DNA sequence: GGGCGCCG
DNA sequence: CGGCGCC
């Protein structure tokens, strides 16, 4: 099934190289863009030049298409699988915390593997030295059920503090995805707002009590209005450490915190998007109108995701549908 | 597409 | 402070 794949995967591979590889963002965005406009498209897509015609995707992209529709490759996609250097890099950002500036100074310094890394950690910044220290967990996903059983153990000790924290776990969750890759937990509390302004200690508590009760362990950072970390399940004899991650919000604005901390990438900028088309620009904060002018105005009124989207003049989407 | 928190 | 890497 599926038809215009091969190509879109060929496609995509490009672009991280370039992206990664290279900064070349610009072509890395192309390629992206190009992969995607590709799969949107209705029919076999024979001659690439017939590709040509569709927009965005251009010569030379068209090009490397063709190459594909011959022969099953591109030498220069196949460089990738043969050039070391490159091939290294890729596996760095395989870590968490070490993006390609990062990635190819260790590289430049020839450090490049897994164990390399170890060897001499010492380059490492910490967060890099947690990602190195928990690598192999982080490759295995966040099964559901585990999702529920840890969502619990948080919404306890939550409430336990303080009863007025609303908690939900967003992101692949509200998509009811069977697998998660990591605790993407939304928050708030009935004082907290864009008038009220300070108290981030809330975010603190939770942490501070959910460090003290055992379960975060890690910590990547502690922002007044966010916090990235890591956890695990208690056992009997054990599991993997998760990635978590809380954000705290003035509860006034709850509504762009679901929809942000949910969304799908793709999915918050679409919108984003075309909020700006329409005369707004979103955040996770607020949805204001843009006054022709540029500015942005005072904050829209939202009681529901909806409102948001009618506000866009586009159609609710329920979560599990989110995905494009 | 937008913004948060690390650090050098 | 950019500039990173992440969300
Ligand atoms: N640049 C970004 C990054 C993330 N998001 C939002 C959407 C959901 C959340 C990121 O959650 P992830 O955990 O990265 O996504 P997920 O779908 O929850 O994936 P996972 O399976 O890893 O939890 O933040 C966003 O709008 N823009
Ligand atoms: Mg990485």
């Amino acid at each position: 099934e599926t038809l215009n794949g091969g190509i879109t995967d060929m496609l995509v591979e490009l672009a991280n190289f370039e992206k990664n590889v290279s900064q070349a963002i610009h072509k890395y965005n192309a390629y992206r863009k190009a992969a995607s406009v590709i799969a949107k498209y209705p029919h076999k897509i024979k001659s690439g030049a017939e590709a040509k015609k569709l927009p965005g995707v251009g010569t030379k992209i068209a090009e490397k298409i063709d190459e594909f529709l011959a022969t099953g490759k591109l030498r220069k996609l196949e460089k990738i699988r043969q050039d070391d250097t490159s091939s290294s890099i890729n596996f760095l950002t395989r870590v968490t915390g070490i993006g390609p500036s990062a990635a190819r100074k260790l590289v430049d310094e020839g450090i490049k593997t897994l164990e390399d890394l170890r060897k001499n950690e010492d380059k490492l910044n910490h967060h890099q030295r947690i990602g190195l220290k928990y690598f192999e967990d982080f490759e295995k996903r966040i099964p559901r059920e585990e999702m529920l059983q840890m969502q619990d153990i948080v919404l306890n000790e939550v409430k336990k503090l303080d009863p007025e924290y609303i908690a939900t776990v967003c992101g692949s969750f509200r998509r009811g995805a069977e697998s998660s890759g990591d605790m993407d937990v939304l928050l708030t509390h009935p004082n907290f707002t864009s008038e009220s302004s300070k108290q981030p200690k809330l975010l603190h508590r939770v942490v501070e009590q959910l460090q003290k009760v055992r379960f975060i362990t890690d910590t990547l950072s502690k922002g007044e209005t966010k916090f990235m970390g890591v956890c695990q399940l208690p056992s009997e004899n054990e599991y993997p450490h998760r990635r978590i991650d809380i954000r705290l919000i003035p509860k006034d604005q709850y509504y762009c915190g679901v929809l942000y901390f949910t969304g799908s990438d793709i999915f918050n900028k679409n919108m984003r998007a075309h909020a700006l088309e329409k005369g707004f620009t979103i955040n996770e904060y607020t949805i204001r109108p843009l006054g022709v002018t540029g500015v942005a105005g005072e904050p829209l009124p939202v009681d529901s995701e909806q409102d948001i989207f009618d506000y866009i003049q586009w159609r609710y989407r329920e979560p599990k549908d989110r995905s494009e």
